[PDB]
């Protein structure tokens, strides 16, 4: 049950090089020869707290790791939503192409058809002309026919004589070479979608400042906008600044400082939204370059603030694009902070980053 | 009244006396106190009839000259309505080939078109590839590390011996640990392109057939060519080019040449005649025709086919009987001669008359 495998005796020892637990008999031995050894006591607790310290990292790396596994299946289901757009914008776009030929067709058959008009009319009329020509030729022999048949044929005659005396009568340019030239090169770039985060949108939208200042509202903020209280003493939001950083900021701090302050601000709303009922239906529902704006929605005028713009929640789910961004001009919201709500909302229209790659 | 006689005298109105004399120098007539008048008074009189067959013949041998006159006026009254088709031709030719030309090009697009999608298809395949390979590559690290865990949560509890047993091994690869990250694509370069910001047979036909080196309508809306060759009864232009071709034995893109069109043209005369020798209904009315009645036969062979002028039985009938004066009525009685008078007058006056009396002044 508990005694060394061979010899039959009691395991008390612990080798430091094998690690492992033997008895006194076999540390003489081949593999335990000038081995330092010790009793299990006296190593014992110490390797314990050893682990216990070892288990609570050991856990922080299954978070972080379980982090890793969302981060890609976020990755992939982007790129179907990249790649089933490029394809879209793709194809509509060739769609255009092949409207701008239909009406340069019909513009170069009319233009064919209007010689058609110009020459066809120079027809009817020079026709008209000497198709009576021909029958006033009828007339006079109709009518010489019966002056001849005395009183006819003379009445005048010197004068006919004089009359028959005197009877005069490709549009198609190398569209396959314009292509090839496009086709070469213009700007490869990075991707369009995921070529930035919640992280560079709020970045862009709140700025980064490291020492405090007023917000949009009048209150004292700091860093990546973090508000810090509602208060007019400059001493006490320096007060909650020391208390949040955890040392003397005296209302100034690192970058870095701002940084985590900024992770955790964001970090801190989305489980605002994964807690509050009416939020993360919604959240599911849109495509990460919304999921963002979502996000922006709430690090801004919090969870139960956002909650109430149920007239636009319903049809950003319903996915009506271009109707919702004007429900959403409607709200308070976009009255105070107009620039920042329109960037948002341009973001919940086109689903792109296209509001923000200006700045 | 009565015949062979003369025609009562009307009477100088300002005079009185009977017109009967032809002033010269005024070209009109007077009587004889109209002579005394000053508006003569200089003027050769002369009897109307001491003149009238001077000019009789004067006007006839005018007379003749204005139907001649009349022939070559009528002529530039077709010479105009050629042309005329002859532009809407070359219009409806020209239409269709633009036409032609902007589908080749819609086919370029679809093409180009198949060959961007069928990209954008490879990145997701490649792309979605490598994720859902280092995708698992995580399902690893984050299920592993739960079951290393466990091995400590199992240590951390029970026997000294376990907790100590091979503890070592444990501590150097948990402090040696770094989870590796996935293969991400998030700014690797890419391109979604970008669509820019944009006299016998062949005389006498000739003549009712005319002569035109590219595609034509016929008097029926059929596209023919040359002098009457049907190329076919659609009413398709590319149905007629490729007919053409298989006719001629080359690309003429709508239009032949003069020894072409007459290569077409004795091939189609050349059977009219056998056409009619090769009937039991037209060849016993082709042997019994002179030389002359068997063009008009051959005409009319060589305007509907043996089938349609073997369904004149009354006039090959009579044209058999030779019976010009029955048989000139019953041919114009018929749609042949409502669609194309002209031509009817010429083939049956070249039946009833026997000569070319209906081509002297064409
Ligand atoms: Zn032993
Ligand atoms: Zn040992
Ligand atoms: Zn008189
Ligand atoms: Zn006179």
């Amino acid at each position: 049950v508990d005694h060394c495998a061979r010899h039959g005796e009691k395991l008390l020892l612990f080798c430091q090089e094998d690690s492992k637990v033997i008895c006194w008999l076999c540390k003489d031995s081949q593999e335990h020869r000038g081995h330092h050894t010790f009793l299990m006591e006296e190593v014992a607790q110490e390797y314990h707290v050893k682990l216990q310290t070892a288990l609570e990292m050991l856990r922080q790396k299954q978070q972080e790791a379980e982090k890793l596994e969302a981060d890609i299946r976020e990755e992939k289901a982007s790129w179907k939503i990249q790649i089933d757009y490029d394809k879209t914008n793709v194809s509509a776009d060739f769609e255009q192409l092949r409207e701008i030929l239909d009406w340069e067709e019909s513009n170069e058959l009319q233009n064919l058809e209007k010689e058609e008009e110009d020459i066809l009319k120079s027809l009817t009329k020079s026709e008209t002309e000497m198709v009576q020509q021909t029958q006033y030729m009828r007339e006079l022999i109709s009518e010489l026919e019966h002056r001849l048949q005395m009183m006819d044929l003379l009445q005048g005659v010197d004068g006919i004589i004089k009359r028959i005396e005197n009877m005069t009568l490709f549009r198609a340019p190398d569209l396959k070479g314009m292509l090839d030239m496009f086709r070469d090169a213009a700007a490869e770039e990075s991707p369009v979608l995921l070529a930035m985060n919640i992280f560079e949108m709020l970045r862009i939208d709140e700025g980064l400042r490291l020492k405090i200042y007023k917000n949009t509202e009048g209150y004292y903020t700091i860093g990546i906008g973090h508000l810090l209280t509602k208060s007019p003493s400059l001493n006490a939001a320096k007060s909650e600044l020391d208390k949040a950083i955890g040392r003397n900021t005296n209302g100034v701090i690192t970058k870095d400082e701002a940084e985590k302050l900024f992770n955790q601000d964001v970090d801190a709303a989305v489980r605002g939204i994964l807690r509050n009922a009416k939020l993360k239906p919604v959240y599911d529902s849109l495509d990460a370059v919304r999921r963002a704006a979502l996000i922006n929605m709430v690090f801004q005028m919090g969870e139960t603030g956002v909650a109430g713009f149920t007239n636009s929640l319903r049809m950003l789910q319903q996915k009506r694009w271009d109707e919702a961004a004007v429900n959403l001009a409607k709200s308070r919201w976009y009255n105070q902070t107009p620039n920042r709500a329109k960037r948002v909302i341009t973001t919940f229209r086109t689903g792109t980053w296209d509001a923000y790659k200006n700045l």
